[PDB]
């Protein structure tokens, strides 16, 4: 079958297309046939090495895909060949006490498809049927791949870490992002107003298309003040970083006391640093968040399908151009999901 | 092999022992070859034919068990020939979103070992290795098999229901008899002060040994004023339930303001009125609880191999003897698990 | 001052005015000259005898009230002669455990405004500054006074006891009665789908125009089925009921399984039997519920001055004609807030 | 009346002795005449000048105080002369949405004793009746003064933001200091099992005895293996720092996946560093906490006096040697509080 794999750790250059068997499924396990495949950060990092070293190469990168069950193993139940899904990218054991207890996330053998194993930068791929989730009628396949992992990490973000409510302010910095566009959108499900951040007023622009109540560019060193305006001085309750590597400092002067500060976890192995007094004396939380619990995709795609959240692909290109839409993405030019067509 | 069967709907009477052909372990499951099976109030529903109606015979009853791992299916990790087990009852299909949020005895097609499927009341039993559990090395088999059921519906009740916590005052209703036993323990683990009830003054001896720091006989028209006057005068927090529909009355006469109220499985003979108003005017809350999450069985073996919690074993009795066990659990006579040994 | 004094108990017949001299505000306390009073259930059970008994008379009833700021007593900030305010009509010592936790309504020493000392029905009441709130600019004072009490207690059980969140399905019993106005919008601002019941298809036709998604009467012996065909066949996820004792056995067989029902005031007439095993074996969970605390009053005015929450006036009367308010309260026929026009 | 004072801020010499007239009760206040008085380290913060700058001198320091109610002011209610009680360093408002909510510590307004007015560092001191609770009967002037402000921050940090619960591993560091002293206790009370670390095999000595399970030195630079290694080498879940600038490194390698970490917030101004990446990608939570609501004094008086949580005075000294107390903190030298008798 025909896919995009990288042959060392190094740039987009390393990305090359080659063929690899077609996999087999195995027991309680579903091939898909590919349709779109969407691009992560964690794709980046795994390609650089930064993250899963000693993995085995050639490996095929991709967390994010929607297509067509090609094939089930023996004893699937609930697919079958024709039917349309997207991947629910978290692997787990669903035997630890963690996994038990809805937290897959969380357990000592949670892998990432396409950080440990062949993802779906591929024609087609294998995965447990319980990582399988009909894809809405609405949506096209390039859509529907866009929704899963980022949607997944903004909403534990979101829902389960922020807690975030009717009446709080939510401050979701650098809109742009695939988790951004995600926790805007959910933020405002959950009765928030939402003040969005972002580097260039073309990005405030969408962002406020997409929900967004009020916008703040960055770009002034002195933002942290605007969103302290625009909350009536007390600032941002809540607050969505996908990253922290971006002003942090004005970050928690732009949070209330008491404020809560989400920040979604990352294999960069960026080190920075954190300012302990003043935060932990204004009584900030500060919380690593990362993937979430299998279950709540499936209330994502509802709402999806009912069309209370929406995906945001910002562009699509063929599978092969896998390199450039690395770029895209390093060099951040694109508001929302850059998507691969597959097939 | 050796196993109790239901030839029909009734009285203890129609449990028989019969020969049927050893169960074969699919793929991710496992056969066990069980030692002691613990008897459950379930399974007299179920032979009675109050509960699963449509339910194929012959039938063997059985929800809770121990024993040793006899063969494993082809793929399956993490037990082998040999090893000492408890059984999970809680059956779920792992794929919905409640079972992916860990709320698996919520899942639409949960349930229970011995409900709809053959039990623990044979020398073998086949189930999905997700429901197996290591058996603490310090117990006997009889002691193992009696815990999981009443250790997980007591924690559901005391632990997320009634969320208790140190200082408050906990009522346990009627000691020794359905998850009372091991509500009590669980209570005082959570830093409560136990107050149990019970007819005889030989149970409520008995429950002082557990853990239960005051004592009350409802066999009096004024037992409700003894609690109260044990809690200075205030009444009990929480309180744990698994009778109800008859001293449900003076339970709520007992209860605090702002009290909760767990009830298991109170399916008691007449509802009289229930004086409602007393439970709204003063806050109360009522929590209907059935079994708990399969995580939940993890902490609970942790605590039992420490000696903080510990079951009781009322009786044991040959498997042939199955009848004359629903006979002694009918009359809710033996103080503690009614045990069944296998092999 | 004019005032309706509360001869003796009795019918609305013992309302009648009378002239009593003007309260003086205390170290702490602020006296308000009221413009609208608004009627509560409170206030007739207060009159007929049934609450509130030892009782010295004569007795101002009255709960809510919304006015002008007379007089501040000595020691007095953030209030002062003109501002418009509304009043929070929870009163308690501010110094036991529960008061220091928020928790106020719980207060052993708890009281509500009219139930045990004077309260609206006068031109001038006086109370503690901490139960004293701005009224929003954009409502009528008839508007104003009806907020408070209901929207109070609505949101306790909406937000604190059913925690409804986006996706649930909420029903709401009897609307445009009791609490039913306030729960239907509180349900929305939370994500909900809400379900309306009423009587008349008036009250269901009114109950959509306030945001409730579906409509259903309950006039039908059957409508509990139609809840269930409105929700995809699994019933609501949360109820909000304030009548009971009469349509409860109906509301708990529309509740679907692991469902929350909350109760205000639900001391309607027969307790009959109330099925259960229904409310335990299906996990469903009842609530009582009686105000809120006092904190919740601010975020409440917040939504209603942005227009996202709005209190409904069903008929002004004068204050003189207190008693013919309280036969159309008792009736229960006005849709909405029975408000009396005081000054 | 006698007091301690600072003319300057300085180091410990600038608490002097000195004369200042005796306060007098206001409204709702009430006078009390100190027995004893605890130091603490917003003290030293103060005394420097690090916090509360601008702050009118001389100064009287001290926000933790015991000792018999001397007078009250016009309006008092549930205090007399005579009466023992110790003092509830928080004071606030009382009308905010935060303290209406039982979240005092979050009022903007909010002022610990001794840090905006004058303290415990005399023989008299002034406050509102809401600030003062009954001292327990079998505990002495000194130990009453040491247990409220480390005790109610070790509270909020245990058991609200850490959550603590049985089962549990706590690790708190540097034990010796008034917050760890309470914390360990506190901890284990709800059923935690307790790591204590610290740098002296004498404190660890001490950990041991006030209830630790388990301690390590971390004068080894290696102390974060061991703590893995007596925690089955998954971590600690929860930890308890009151401090943050201790080996951080360490605690966070010493700090399960998915742990909770808890900093009690101070005004020393220490600026240091926090790790980003491997932080947020184990989903580790650092939560700032700082006092705890007002309410929470009650219940730990209670398990004070029911013996459950003991006070842990490690020296007293006289008033007027308030010098050497301050020396002693900051050459860390004593396990426990430093108390200081007056009159
Ligand atoms: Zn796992
Ligand atoms: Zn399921
Ligand atoms: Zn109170
Ligand atoms: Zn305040």
């Amino acid at each position: 079958m025909r896919a995009v794999v990288m042959r060392a750790r190094g740039g987009p250059e390393v990305l090359e297309v080659a063929d690899l068997p077609v996999p087999e499924p195995g027991p309680k396990e579903v091939r898909v046939r590919l349709k779109a495949a969407a691009l992560n950060h964690l794709d980046v990092w795994v390609r650089k090495g930064v993250a899963s070293p000693k993995l085995p190469l050639p490996h095929v990168l991709g967390a994010d895909g929607s297509g067509v069950v090609d094939a089930v193993g023996p004893g699937v139940e609930g697919f079958a060949p024709g039917d349309e899904v997207v991947i629910n990218p978290g692997l787990s054991c669903g035997r630890c006490e963690r996994c038990l207890a809805g937290e897959d996330n969380l357990c000592p053998r949670y892998q990432i498809l396409g950080e440990h194993r062949h993802g779906t930068y591929a024609e087609y791929v294998v995965l447990p049927e319980a990582n399988l989730a009909p894809k809405p009628k609405n949506l096209s396949f390039e859509e529907a791949a866009a929704i899963p992992l980022t949607f997944l990490t903004a909403w534990q973000m979101v829902v389960d870490k922020l807690g975030v409510r009717p009446g709080d302010d939510v401050l979701v910095m650098a809109a742009g992002s695939g988790v951004s566009v995600a926790a805007i959108q959910i933020a405002k499900l959950f009765g928030a107003r939402v003040i969005a951040t972002a580097g260039s007023e073309d990005k405030l622009r969408r962002a406020k298309a997409l929900g967004a109540d009020e916008t703040v560019n960055y770009t002034h060193p002195d933002w942290p003040k605007e969103v302290r305006r625009l909350t009536g001085g007390k600032g941002a309750d809540k607050v969505v970083d996908h990253t922290g590597a971006l002003y942090f400092e004005g970050v928690i002067k732009a949070t209330a006391n008491g404020g809560r500060i989400a920040i979604a976890g990352a294999s960069s192995g960026y080190e920075g640093t954190l300012p302990f007094a003043h935060v932990f004396y204004r009584q900030l939380s500060i919380l690593g968040s990362t993937m979430a619990s299998k279950s709540r995709l499936f209330p994502i795609l509802r709402f999806v399908e009912e069309g209370k959240l929406k995906p945001v692909v910002g562009q699509v290109l063929p599978l092969e151009a896998a390199a450039e839409g690395h770029r895209l993405l390093e060099e951040r030019r694109v508001f929302g999901k850059v998507v691969l067509q597959v097939g």
